[PDB]
């Protein structure tokens, strides 16, 4: 289908769009950062195939209590005029607050069991995300967005993250060098990386894709983690570090920068960030 005529600013083949960050990788995927995009293009694009985006959050047990603000943000932030469907996974259908959404955008409630260790909270995401690729998503979605609840939208978050699968840079890792990472450096663990290798950090708060791509990655992290509940051992960042293990592995097709992934109270508002997107409850 084609464009509509549009006016906008000329692209400047002769002026970098940004001259302090990377934004692009290695292997030619964009870096998302304010001033790469223009949004005006990419929602007349997205539109244009009438793009779904399901939203996937876990509140289990006490984390019921970020829900209220996360949805009311999401509302506010979250590729508004585009379908959304949001997925909340609890173990409390009850206490899913009734927040009122926007047209063409809908939630439903999950309900799944609740795990002792807050460890295995997290990383069972991966197994109930793979699950639900194929109960729901498959029918329902053309994207997938996978995030932790404990967090706000701020700022814009929309169709210029939507891309075959993507990762998000971690916050606290962003600047530094790939030895500092903290990969899981175990070799008897399936998310074993070396310290001669990787690209960045991604953060597990915060990846996604098309819901082919996202099922893959989930059940690959599931299927490693049940490898390493067999061997005796636990991953240091549980199913971040099978993130990053598979990343490295199967690159992603964009990187979205901090913007969509901080905490303003331990990190502060760098100048090399100009928005602050999803950010995390103090
Ligand atoms: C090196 C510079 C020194 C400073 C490093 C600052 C980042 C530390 O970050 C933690 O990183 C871990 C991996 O190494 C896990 O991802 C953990 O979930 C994350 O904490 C999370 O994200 C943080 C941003 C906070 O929101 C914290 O409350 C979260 O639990
Ligand atoms: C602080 C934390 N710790 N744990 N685990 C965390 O953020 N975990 C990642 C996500 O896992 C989900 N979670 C974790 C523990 C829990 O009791 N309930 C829950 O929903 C939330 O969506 C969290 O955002
Ligand atoms: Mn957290």
């Amino acid at each position: 289908v084609s464009l509509p005529r549009m006016v906008y600013p000329q692209p400047k083949v002769l002026t970098p769009c940004r001259k302090d960050v990377l934004v692009v990788t290695p292997w030619l995927a964009p870096i998302v950062w304010e001033g790469t995009f223009n949004i005006d293009i990419l929602n007349e694009q997205f539109r244009l195939q009438n793009t779904t985006i399901g939203l996937t959050v876990f509140a289990i047990k006490k984390y019921v209590a970020f829900l209220k603000l996360f949805l009311e943000t999401a509302e506010k932030h979250f590729m508004v005029g585009h379908r959304v469907h949001y997925y909340v996974f609890t173990d409390q259908p009850a206490a899913v607050p009734r927040v009122t959404l926007g047209t063409g955008r809908q939630l439903s409630v999950l309900e799944v069991r609740a795990y002792k260790r807050w460890q295995d909270v997290s990383m069972r995401r991966m197994e109930m995300i793979s699950d639900f690729c194929e109960r729901r998503f498959l029918s329902e979605v053309d994207y997938l967005v996978c995030v932790d609840v404990d967090m706000e939208f701020r700022d814009h978050v929309g169709v210029e993250i939507l891309t075959p699968l993507f990762g998000t840079l971690h916050p606290g890792f962003y600047g530094s060098s790939r030895e500092a990472f903290t990969y899981e450096r175990r070799p008897q663990s399936q998310a074993y990386i070396p310290k001669d290798e990787g690209d960045f950090y991604y953060g597990g708060a915060f990846f996604g894709g098309s819901v082919q791509e996202v099922q893959r990655l989930t059940r690959a992290c599931h299927q490693a983690m049940m490898v390493d509940q067999a061997n005796g051992i636990e991953a240091v960042w549980h199913d971040e570090s099978h993130l990053n293990k598979y990343l490295l592995r199967h690159k992603p097709t964009k990187v979205l920068s901090p913007e969509y992934l901080w905490d303003q109270q331990l990190l502060g508002w760098p100048a090399v960030l100009r928005k602050l997107r999803f950010t995390a409850v103090p």
